[PDB]
């Protein structure tokens, strides 16, 4: 049976752990509301003191879900034996289930509002698994789903950038911009199937992983630095004259040994550039066709590069990744910065000799034989990223630790029916209404075990790294204080780092 | 299962292209309200300065849908593929459902409204595919589909014209007039059989279409220019004395050669009449029987034939269609104006020899071996028309581009069941309802790929002839500006007509 | 008779609308937190990234704007020169006679002058300016890509893109008038191969 | 609607330029492409969502 | 049969176009003559002025057939097309005829 | 004719560098090092990294 008075699910929770695979279980309670007034709009974001840069976006009337983070599947309980656990670990098979849909109206008689129930109502869910549309989510968005399950998760309305808008405007009539304009695609996601369900239906989708793993590995030592320092080499090495000191061909000392491992790429070179309101990036990537206008800054037609870093040490906190912890913080109250893992792969730099002392050269760039690991994440990261489509391309590692795929998980998005009402004139008012509903993930995380041959104890994330919050400060991270509120992570090893504990042989 | 709760179907959408055939998608959320008070009435329609033109009509409680304009089932997208990559097209069949049906309860208790469900209300659904009943639909109609799949559809009432009204009134007690006025017909739509649904129940309706081709194909040639330049004649032709100058019987030139085919008909001669608010039309086709009083002008026993041209070219812009692209446009705000295709079978004209020169022959009429194209038709064309019942007909060619056809698609008429309301002396009082709901359009086209011997590249529709409008005017047509305003098209060609691009050989 | 069979790699003909470092929700904020060093006057700064300016993780393709070409137009003339000279050889002339010139170097970067774009004559007995087709912009936004190099007041462009991890480029886009194919040579070890004329190497 | 190549684009030349491009003139010359455009290049029409 | 006064093949043009595959057929008049009177030279190529560039080529008796570019094998026309209606390709089989002797 | 632009370019390498110090030492051109940041390092970058 099924029908008004009869659920369509029920509530999941929880992880299960085995020797191959983790079951992470979670469910939310989701709102959704009109957006947009039920239309699309093109409108100009244009800032004040941005250094010229704008950006032209559509607004369309739907929402969407975000799964995009690891906060959101894992308890601090179940991040901290993942990581203690396992020594690598990727995603394999999401569901998600959209069920329990309370449709209501909403009536303002004056400061009071009152809701009652639209039984005949519907709610529109598509789900975009070809991505035939723009991706809605980027990584580290705010948009992504709660992290604690008893929290109502409110959906953000979808939009999507249809071109450069420095371009895309035409001034003094270019030729070139009015091509660029011309161009400029549109989307409405009324252009495909989709569902459409009343309080007594439901719906699931299914999405299978293809992936690379994720490795916590610590490097105990560099990979040029993995020889036995007591044999001798046969290898022979020639010092040019330098001033007054001749010069010398001799045999290579047993303790340096040449490798024929190096550093891993990165850019050190820039700064970040003008005030804060701008796009303020050391590296900024511009696309400028010949002919255009462009009477903006390379911000304009471009978007940072951040973090240039790779695997090279930060020079500077500009080149740290750095997020904030919470909606509601700022300056450097409740940012965590990210520190060194103390992984021998992770901080890295070349010196250029100059016959004299060794000078750290800040742009290395991609070379044969280079050698490195990817950035540490830890459970405020964001799992994926979209892989732009392309003819041509390099090794795929993007330098916030993201899993970037072809076909990430298709995009779930949501709307309320236009319901419209009479009017005299034929003008556009509709009822006011709104949906609530549970929506449930289940990620099955394909892992595996270590074993290890040292005999030393190893690293491992305990509680007593962990510090102390909450109104009266008597409360530990990752719990509730007096007035409800969690407390956050204050550090970036509060967090629980990947690649900080368990060592590998090179 | 089925019942308040449940939904009656989904929303479907987009085109699907094949080598024989297209399948467009549409779905649109319609409103149906209370017209005419629930009751018939027959009202004139007498307008002031109209140059004596009347109507009579009858207004009926009813709403219908109206499908007829390729706007509504193809995008701009969609269209451009349809025009640039086939060189036929037409209608197959045609699925509707109508469902998700929403019965509300208007509360008017002051300046505040509000809107609660009546769940046993019901609606009344007619399609009529027999057309039994007058034909609600006419060509370039405002009641058409929406364009854009997210706006409201707004139905509009269903009324007909019974009779001529200059030949039914009776003034100084005409016998004629007499007869006529007894004789006036009068339909009911509660005369026959249909659906009342409530709202978990749809309703679903087919049709299938037996058409001729649409095609668009360029004559780059006239088909009297066919022959070779360079091969003599065995024609001769003989040439009066004119004047002094002196009779010939001579040798036709190689590079004239005399033509078996001739002019398309067309009617140039006339000039509309009038003020704006007559009917004001070069040709006037009137019925008026003997004995009738008809004491106003022309205008009143008869209907404007429009446009007169034919295959001919247009000499005034009173020959040429032209239509307005939003219900808001007036004047020369707004209005697209037919433009040559340049096809070498679109533009027309017969002179008229008078042995000096030769002399522009207005009324060109259907004579043998006349050989024209149809009108070029672009996106905001009417499919369709009514072929009218009768004995005897010419051929039916529509000069607006329309396919005129014996049973069009059946009409669909909707209308809110009537509530009423108890009342001390039975008077005429109901419960004020409306009804919203979701209707879904497939039609499937039948299609015909080009193949071509032609060595050199042919003209196609690009994006790159569109126009940049909108609040700012920096976006382009078809797309939507800062309020969410559509950008229209500003001229024909935007609208990308047919038989502008693929080239037949003759 | 004679019968080949191809084993190739597609040719796409698509326009990218937007750059992928342009693809977010601007209207979304994000939780990433910003480093302004203290410059001059103006003091230092830590604060949220605005949700107009994402940062992007790919980047600008490889290429070299830096150098220019050399000599009179009767030797070889490129702004790179691939050379190989053994150690030992008398080599008298300059690095024309033992090297080969790198045309185009641009790549997906949009080139700085005339000099760096492919063009053609259409006929045999096309000279000079008469008859001669120089490259484009196709407008697709993976085809015009430069680095700048914030030196903490303006950007900079820097000239020499090497090969860099994410990084995104189009191919170069291909008329009527190209060659189809090239012979790729038989070595050891090579880095992806992307000619930059458009030509399939096989 | 999108980019497409049409032989608008195309221009005018020959002996009398009174023929278009791909044509032979009086001569029986074949009329070449001065622009790049008139070749119909690649990656111009067709978009893609990144 | 065949002899002196049998022809070997036919002439062989245009394109077909499949919503899978494209084929291009294309025939030409070709024109052999005795090269470098019939025998190997190693001659250096010496320009003046040319800022040192010199090469040293071996001349064959021997010319050939060439193929690759797209003009010789679609028409302005079928390029149109192509571009116009296809959002990829590649070269999948090429089948080549000498024939017609003189 | 007799200078045909190359599509294929000269492989990787590093000659910029020197080679630093006395023989004892690890001498070369370029010095790969790993040095997380907070650590004390007194020495040169021979003895945080590799030739």
């Amino acid at each position: 049976g099924s029908g008004v008075g009869i659920s369509t699910g029920g509530w999941v929770g929880g992880s299960y752990f085995t020797d191959s695979y983790v079951i992470t279980k979670n469910t939310r309670q989701f709102l959704v509301k009109i957006q947009n007034d039920h239309k699309y709009r093109t409108e100009n974001i244009i800032p004040s003191n941005a250094g010229g840069k704008s950006q032209r976006c559509v607004s369309t009337p739907w929402s969407y879900f975000n799964f995009n983070q690891y906060s959101s599947h894992f308890s601090p309980q179940d991040w901290q034996r993942l990581t203690n656990e396992y020594k690598r670990f990727k995603p394999r098979k999401m569901h998600v289930k959209i069920y329990n849909l309370q449709i209501k109206q909403i009536l303002s008689n004056g400061a009071d509002t009152t809701y009652n129930n639209d039984l005949t109502a519907g709610v529109h869910i598509f789900c975009d698994g070809e991505h035939a549309y723009p991706n809605a989510t980027h990584p580290w968005d705010e948009d992504v789903m709660p992290e604690l399950p008893y929290e109502t998760w409110y959906l953000f309305q979808y939009g999507y950038i249809p071109v450069i808008h420095e371009l895309a405007e035409m001034e003094d009539a270019n030729a070139v911009e009015k091509a660029i304009a011309l161009q400029i695609p549109f989307f409405m996601l009324e252009n495909s199937d989709h569902e459409v369900l009343r309080t007594g239906e439901s719906t699931e989708f299914t999405f299978d992983f293809d992936c690379e793993w994720i490795n916590n590995e610590r490097a105990y030592i560099p990979p040029g630095l993995m020889f036995n320092p007591k044999v001798p080499t046969r290898r022979a090495q020639y010092i040019r004259q330098h001033g007054n000191t001749a010069s010398s061909n001799t045999r290579i000392q047993p303790y340096a040994k040449p490798t024929s491992w190096m550093t891993g790429p990165g850019l050190l070179s820039a700064q970040r550039v003008g005030p804060a309101g701008s796009d303020t990036a050391s590296w900024m990537v511009v696309v400028n066709p010949d002919g255009t206008a462009v009477n903006s800054g390379m911000a304009g037609v471009g978007s940072g590069f951040d973090p240039p870093s790779g695997s090279l040490r930060p020079t500077d906190l500009e080149y740290k990744i750095q997020w904030y912890q919470t909606p509601e913080g700022t300056n450097s109250d409740g940012n965590i910065i990210s520190n060194p893992p103390l992984s021998m792969l992770r901080d890295q730099a070349l010196y250029r000799g100059n016959q004299t002392t060794y000078n750290l050269c800040s742009d290395v760039w991609m070379f044969p034989n280079q050698i490195w690991d990817r950035y540490p994440i830890t459970r405020e990261n964001p799992i994926w990223c979209k892989k732009p489509r392309s003819d041509k391309n390099t090794i795929i590692d993007p330098f916030d630790g993201t899993l970037a795929m072809d076909h990430p998980p298709g995009t779930i998005f949501i709307k309320m029916a236009k319901i419209p009402v009479p009017s005299n004139n034929n003008a556009d008012s509709y009822l006011n209404i709104y949906c609530t509903g549970q929506v449930s993930c289940e990620i099955v995380w394909e892992v595996e075990r270590y074993a290890t041959k040292n005999w030393r104890p190893e690293r491992r994330h305990t509680a007593l790294g962990l510090g102390i919050g909450g109104e009266e400060n008597i409360n530990p991270t990752y719990h509730v204080d007096k007035n409800g509120k969690y407390i956050q992570p204050t550090t970036w090893d509060m967090c629980y780092p990947i690649k900080t504990n368990i060592n590998k042989v090179l």
